[PDB]
């Protein structure tokens, strides 16, 4: 990958973390008996989500979580299509940095009254903080750094590539 | 993998046949000279194409052609999109396309903010339901008219998330 300074976490060590990750999620959610009619929702926050939140589902399905998808976007545009009052939902971030995004969106879905609101991030940086938020199931934690693939850009570039990768310091 | 469901195509054989799809594009558009600054834009149309989109992407990057992506959900939203395709290269991304109304749809929308090229790759093409007359450019796998879930795909928002192309009967 010619831009990359050097492989973070290589799409192996993503879908390793990720399946271990679905396997919690599936160990939490046995008691709230989910079926088709009362799945979890996975909320999708585009762009930078999109290839996490198209593995994940999968690894959820492997573990026979029965889910629904919605696709968000607010850097609100895009709001959920499907009613998520008395619903369980889970926001899907990409990466997570002061955290200031993902205080609007949990606030946001929050109001919408839903049975359960939980945070999946793929990649935290806890020392970017500048609000204080609940991340249920961070499932890297990483220095700071500005990466790129696995549906992250530089300027909307690098979404595409497989690894997660930090970016040539230019 | 509802009890009502049989395995159209499994998720092994669409990464195949994506992949040699991926490589046909790379090489059709060679002469174009591609480059992060002038890529191959990929319009997902939500819901149905996410998985296909997330996972042609990474094929796509395989074979080293840059791309950007956007997400179309078919005012403001849609609009958005069309004003930035001016003399870029776009590619729609769709699931499956039938009696085409939609892709006809989406087609003339984006070719009126004259983009530099347009094409369309589909992940199951349904000839038999045409109702107009679209071309089709990239069709991975060619089906008769049968209700597909899986892979992105849905019955009443269901299934999306299952790893094969299953046929739901009668
Ligand atoms: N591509 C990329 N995006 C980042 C990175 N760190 C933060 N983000 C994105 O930047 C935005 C701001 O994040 P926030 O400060 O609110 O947590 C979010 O959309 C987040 O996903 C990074 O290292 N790489
Ligand atoms: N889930 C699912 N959607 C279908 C199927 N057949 C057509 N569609 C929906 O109808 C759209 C295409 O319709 P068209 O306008 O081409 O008749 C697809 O993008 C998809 O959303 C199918 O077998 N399964």
């Amino acid at each position: 990958y010619p831009m990359s300074a050097r492989t973070l976490v290589t799409q192996e060590q993503v879908w390793a973390a990720t399946a271990k990750c679905a396997k919690k999620i599936a160990a939490d959610y046995k008691d709230f008996h989910l079926t088709a009619d009362n799945p979890l929702y996975l909320l999708c926050v585009l762009k930078g989500s999109f290839i996490f939140t198209a593995d994940l589902a999968r690894f959820l399905a492997d573990e026979g979580v029965p889910v629904k998808v919605e696709f968000i976007c607010a850097s609100m545009l895009l709001d959920v299509r499907d009613s998520v009052e008395n619903r369980h939902i889970m926001l899907v971030e990409d990466i997570v940095d002061s955290a200031i995004t993902l205080q609007y969106l949990m606030r946001f879905m929050l109001a919408k009254k839903p049975a359960s609101l939980k945070t999946v991030v793929l990649l935290d940086k806890p020392s970017g903080r500048k609000v204080d938020v609940l991340v249920d199931y961070p499932v890297i934690t990483i220095p700071r750094a500005f990466v790129i693939g696995y549906g992250m850009d530089f300027a909307e570039s690098y979404r595409e590539l497989r690894d997660i990768c930090v970016l040539k310091k230019e």
